[PDB]
RNA sequence: UCUCUAAACG
């Protein structure tokens, strides 16, 4: 198999406030045409860019938030709904609680990234900056 | 509550 591709396919949100990207009910799984109905299960996590030591640049900005598919991204070895700090788990009725082998080992670096967007274009948390809801007034 | 990475003004 190819190695674990570890990064998010999608656009990442940036913090304005201080409270974590905590959804109601487990409802917050994004849309992506190049994915099946079984695929639609995943988690949100933080990216403080705050360095434990070595191999990264302090930049002082607010933090970011990334999504991953189930059994993919940095927490790829957790099952669904696991009890770890700064992970927010999300699922659809229609998804399967299996890890995503192809989606978790293939190469995102091949193109542009996928716009993070909810079903119906449901407006993401006011605490955060997304690619939608641009321009005024 | 909680440290994680490629610049932000939904």
């Amino acid at each position: 198999g190819l190695p674990n591709n570890t990064a998010s396919w999608f656009t990442a949100l940036t913090q304005h406030g201080k409270e974590d990207l905590k959804f109601p009910r487990g409802q917050g799984v994004p849309i992506n045409t190049n994915s099946s109905p079984d695929d639609q299960i995943g988690y949100y996590r933080r990216a403080t860019r705050r360095i434990r030591g070595g191999d990264g640049k302090m930049k002082d900005l607010s933090p970011r938030w990334y999504f991953y598919y189930l059994g993919t991204g940095p927490e790829a070895g957790l099952p669904y709904g696991a009890n770890k700090d700064g992970i927010i788990w999300v699922a659809t009725e229609g998804a399967l609680n299996t890890p995503k082998d192809h989606i978790g080992t293939r190469n995102p670096a091949n193109n542009a990234a996928i716009v993070l967007q909810l079903p119906q274009g449901t407006t993401l948390p006011k605490g955060f900056y997304a690619e939608g809801s641009r321009g005024g007034s």
